[PDB]
């Protein structure tokens, strides 16, 4: 359990290990999960656009909507556009939501960068 840190997202990086930032770049957001879903599920799942190394779910309820909200990181950034579009995948009877985890985030800041 920890999380923070400060950085800037440039248009180019170098060749050095993955920044705070770029961290979230590779980062998918899913949601309208099944009750009874496990990370493999999504993991395999998402494996057929790229392969996946971590997947945090999110079951402690935040807000009232019954909703199920979960990340997963991918091989790439490249890789995420097309999860995307998996966007209603019956999965486990249920179908899965994909979008931009960034998206929801560049809104929330100013037009401007950050």
């Amino acid at each position: 359990g920890s999380s923070g840190s400060s950085g800037k997202s440039p248009v180019r990086e170098p060749v050095d290990n993955l920044s705070p930032e770029e961290r979230d770049a590779r980062t998918v957001f899913c949601m309208q999960l099944a009750a009874r879903i496990r990370p493999r599920d999504l993991e395999d799942f998402f494996s057929a656009v790229g392969k996946v190394r971590d997947v945090r779910i999110i079951s402690d309820r935040n807000s009232r909507r019954s909703k199920g909200i979960a990340y997963v990181e991918f091989c790439e950034i490249q890789s995420v556009p097309l999860a995307i579009g998996l966007t209603g995948q019956r999965l486990l009877g249920v179908p899965i939501i994909v979008q931009a985890s960034q998206a929801e985030k560049n809104r929330l800041s100013g037009p401007s960068s950050g």
